[PDB]
């Protein structure tokens, strides 16, 4: 029996299926109240918060503890996430990005941007299709992104008419990044995210699968390998049929969750977890009940003071036989 | 009997009433020590946060539950705080914001400025009185604030000689805004505070009123049409008189907040709430003592022990009578 | 004996002594399981990490409860860090940076940097000796950094070919600033370390000494004046030789922290404190064992049952006497 830890020193990561605020109870798999920080997003993961779809809606977990349900969203990110030469592959990025929510000490801060000449700053569709803030350079220039010593992944989109990274010719599209980069004879317009740093990694999380309406992309899948994977309920991998609709309200996803954070008596402040088997998890100690023994008390009091009286009863009767004889 | 969660992961957000590390004692009102954290700033609120005059100082909660006690510095707020066209009105501004503070999952973060020209970056008092980082644009051009999609509120203010806002002329002063917005044709300075990001809404507060020493303006006046809103004394809406000045220090406030902070053996743990009435509230379990039933064993036993040697006596008595008799001729 | 808070509301504070998700195990001192956030980085300090060299690892803490246990590295800070004209000593900038991570409601924001010209951004090493952001002014301009009304401390570095503050030629290095500055004539390339604001101080700390293995710098060793100072083991004030290196894993070190953190069954819910000495901290309640109890009481009904048949016996005995008399 799973119990998930639901405490106020426990954040819940998730999408449309747990963002109660926001999201027609219908399409939810969260349905029960947790005790903890919420931070869940209908459309965002962790790679698509770094997209700028939902750009006040970074993940920003302060607590200990984790519990992270999502992951179906960031299958929308795909080749041209990471075509930008040396970008890191969507493997690699979400790999990083998941162990920093399941276990990091993370903040989300701006990302450095600079160049050899003052770019423009505007906002613009052109890039991605929606409006994001980039730069505009109207001549080519050199372009610098990130720090040396950086701990984060951020995100580049570029529309580029020139430009190389070490002499090899950029591609138009994104990528992932948790390195500085330089680019030379840019030219075009650039879009860069805010960093995710990730630093120390001592925080503690269980990681809920996430399941898609088709088999996970590879990037996602890999999260199986992670020690705090727990399988949630699915059909050969693909969420299960039993919903509001072939992605959100499963019934049976729904039952799973509200078993687990609602396992009764637990004292969670006893254990260093985000969840715990039930037989195992520590419990509430609650106040004695004297009442029994009081009860026991009295009614051995009650027959001692029956025995007083007999016994002073039987002196006087034996006294009266004495006088006699 | 009110309880207030008074432990670690609750946020105390006040002003100067509650702002103990910076404020005399005189002036406090908040007199007790609060287990949580303590976010509390003399002069500031949630409105005021954005004026620039406290840069440092914005309200930044991350812990499950909140205590509010703030908004009599909102007031200071008025008609040239929504004076931009297509401003948000100071009434819907704050209760937003007021929103956010209390149930919200929350951040304060730097909001998107754009142009079409390159805007030289500096600071001034001109715009607002006091000193704020500023763009300005020494020729007409295209500005814009903020993006789509984005979920939160910020505040523009300006001292434009030109500009408009879909056509409508600008006016100079401020205003706030949770969309993206566009000026044409814009000449002049422009200060933009961070974005108050309020996301997801299943934190957990009590708002207790803050008063003014003359009535509440209508903006923090309407908090008290929220669920979670929680009358304190005060006389006829107004601040009690009998504190160090007319607005800090009552005593009739303190004692109500201290009462309500130092409810005995409260397990907060056990309550997802940040209050309860204290007769409903969890009560800590304490170790049993188990001295009283242990002492009334002892009596008994010393009594029991008497008994038998009374019993003992008594046997002895019995048989010697019926030995005496025994002896009695037929 | 020293019990240190263990427990999810609390954030450690430290260096590479502490830095268990980065740092070989043999160079640790905090080698036993931290119960709350950790934020520990190698190499890092309160001042250090304005330096540029940690542009994601700035201490942020976020509970109502902290242990320190850094300064050893902040005492490579000297006097070219104070040199700038009118920056804070480093006796005063560590004071309020100590007493901001130890009380403080605290954030780390970026700084406000503004110029009568526009200024060039960019990244260098050629202001610190390694890559940071900077501004560029190839002509000469007022410069001013920070805002009226702030609270919160940040570090300036300059390479200036000419300018001056007040009238007082700048001297190139760096400082330490608490307040807005402005430069006048000011032409060359200038650092402006993000702002580690200090808000409110009613959060609460235990300081654990840092030392190093030299006598501490006068910045740090002043951190004894503080209340919340807690000496841990140490040879004329310098780390002990009872480790790995000479600035790492002390055994007897070591052995103290794992003692103080792992005091048995306190309820740390129950104490406003980061620490307590172990007879006076409040201990976890448990359940009650009726058994001895319930053994005295059934001791006493044998008993009370053989006075009842005793007694009983005596009165059949008096009776039967008294039938023949
Ligand atoms: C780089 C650029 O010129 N962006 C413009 C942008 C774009 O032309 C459209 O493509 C939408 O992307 O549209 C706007 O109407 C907009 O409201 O976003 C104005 C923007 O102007 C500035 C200064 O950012
Ligand atoms: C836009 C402008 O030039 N602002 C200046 C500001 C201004 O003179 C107003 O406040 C008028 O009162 O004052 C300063 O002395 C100041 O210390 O803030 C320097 C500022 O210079 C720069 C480059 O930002
Ligand atoms: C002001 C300047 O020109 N900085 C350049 C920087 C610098 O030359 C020193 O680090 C070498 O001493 O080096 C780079 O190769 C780098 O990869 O950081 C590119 C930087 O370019 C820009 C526009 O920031
Ligand atoms: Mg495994
Ligand atoms: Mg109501
Ligand atoms: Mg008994």
């Amino acid at each position: 029996r799973l119990c998930l830890r639901n405490y106020p020193d426990t954040t819940w990561i998730g999408d449309s299926r747990s963002d109660q605020s926001r999201v027609n109870p219908q399409s939810l798999d969260l349905v029960t109240e947790f005790k903890g920080v919420l931070q869940a997003k209908n459309g965002n993961g962790l790679l698509k918060q770094m997209s700028g779809r939902f750009p006040s809606d970074w993940y920003t977990p302060t607590t200990k503890y984790r519990i992270l349900y999502l992951g179906t969203n960031d299958c929308t990110d795909g080749p041209t996430d990471m075509i930008i030469p040396t970008s890191m592959t969507l493997d690699n990025a979400a790999r990083e990005l998941y162990l920093g929510a399941c276990r990091g000490d993370v903040r989300v801060t701006p990302t450095f941007v600079g160049a050899a000449i003052v770019g423009l700053v505007g906002r613009t569709d052109a890039v991605t299709g929606f409006s994001v803030k980039v730069l505009t350079f109207s001549s080519p220039t050199i372009v610098v992104v990130g720090l040396n010593g950086m701990s984060g992944i951020y995100k580049v989109c570029i529309a580029a008419t020139s430009g190389n990274v070490g002499g090899v010719k950029l591609i138009n599209g994104c990528g992932y990044f948790n390195t500085p980069l330089r680019f030379d004879n840019f030219q075009g317009q650039i879009y860069v995210s805010d960093t995710f740093e990730v630093r120390g990694t001592k925080n503690k999380c269980v990681l809920l699968r996430s399941s898609s309406d088709t088999p996970l992309c590879s990037h996602i899948m890999r999260n199986v390998e992670l020690d705090e994977y727990v399988d949630t309920p699915n059909t050969g991998g693909v969420y299960p049929s039993d919903g509001f609709d072939s992605l959100h309200g499963s019934a049976s996803v729904r039952t799973f969750l509200t078993d687990a954070l609602t396992c009764p008596d637990i004292d969670w402040s006893r254990i260093d977890a985000a969840s715990c088997e039930y037989d195992s998890c520590p419990k509430m100690v609650k106040d004695f009940d004297q009442t029994s023994l009081g009860n026991t008390d009295t009614l051995i009091m009650r027959e001692v003071a029956l025995h007083k009286e007999m016994i002073s009863k039987l002196q006087r009767d034996i006294t009266d036989v004495k006088i006699r004889v």
